[PDB]
């Protein structure tokens, strides 16, 4: 469409059921995850959110990115500190895993953000409103299904206290998508771009599907 928001909306369509069809998200979905699988992901997540807001870090002032700024409202990495320290205690730092997938997916963290900063804008995207989204939804399925403690340990990546009203914060965050100044072709590469972020994310539902069957 015209405006970045609707176009990545309409491009990451087709990606974004076939994330929804991965064998471990249909599990998790339907109650089915375990704590050795939402520990993986989590531990994985950790990694992809430091790289993607160390390059956040690097482009707050380059324009290209500049409105979609909001280290206090959206920033996961501390967050997913906290979880990691839950499920896997002090020393988590040195007992998580870093998956190949995972480090495939850091990897083209460093490269957009080193050297393509336009288009830092598709993976923000692509991790955080999908956080504010589907990730409401598990939220409230992995408390369950994995009986945690009422008071939100363990779950912190998936809360946003700066943020009253996560749908509401969305239209803000798609009204400064907007207020991107770039031409059509670098818009396409956007989108473009937002579609391998799904693919980054697929691929790794995939892999520690693997790594969990056994
Ligand atoms: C458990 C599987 C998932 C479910 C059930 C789900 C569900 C949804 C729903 C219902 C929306 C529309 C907004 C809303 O009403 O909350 C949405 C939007 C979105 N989801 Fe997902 N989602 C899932 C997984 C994912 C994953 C794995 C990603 C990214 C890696 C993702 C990224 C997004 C994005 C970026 C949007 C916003 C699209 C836009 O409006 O431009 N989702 N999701």
């Amino acid at each position: 469409s015209q405006d970045l928001s609707e176009a990545l909306k309409e491009a990451t369509k087709e990606v974004h059921i076939r994330a929804e069809n991965s064998e471990f998200m249909r599990n998790f979905q339907k109650g089915q995850v375990s704590r050795e699988g939402f520990k993986l992901v989590t531990a994985s997540l950790y990694h992809i959110y430091t790289a993607l807001e160390e390059e956040i870090e690097r482009n707050k002032q380059n324009p290209v990115y500049a409105p979609l700024y909001f280290p206090e409202e959206l920033h996961r990495r501390a967050a997913l500190e906290q979880d990691l320290a839950f499920w896997y205690g002090p020393h988590w730092q040195e007992a998580i895993p870093y998956t190949p997938a995972t480090q495939h997916y850091v990897k083209r963290l460093h490269e957009v953000g080193g050297t393509h900063p336009e288009l830092l804008v598709a993976h923000a995207y692509t991790r955080y409103l999908g956080d504010l989204s589907g990730g409401q939804v598990l939220k409230k399925i992995a408390q369950k299904a994995l009986a945690l403690p009422s008071s939100g340990e363990g779950l912190a990546s998936f809360t946003f206290p700066s943020i009253d009203n996560p749908t509401k914060f969305k239209q803000l965050y798609r009204a400064r998508m907007n207020t991107l100044e770039l031409t059509p072709e670098v818009k396409h590469r956007v989108t473009e771009e937002a579609k391998t972020a799904f693919l980054l994310n697929i691929e790794l539902f995939e892999e520690l599907q693997a790594l969990l069957t056994e």
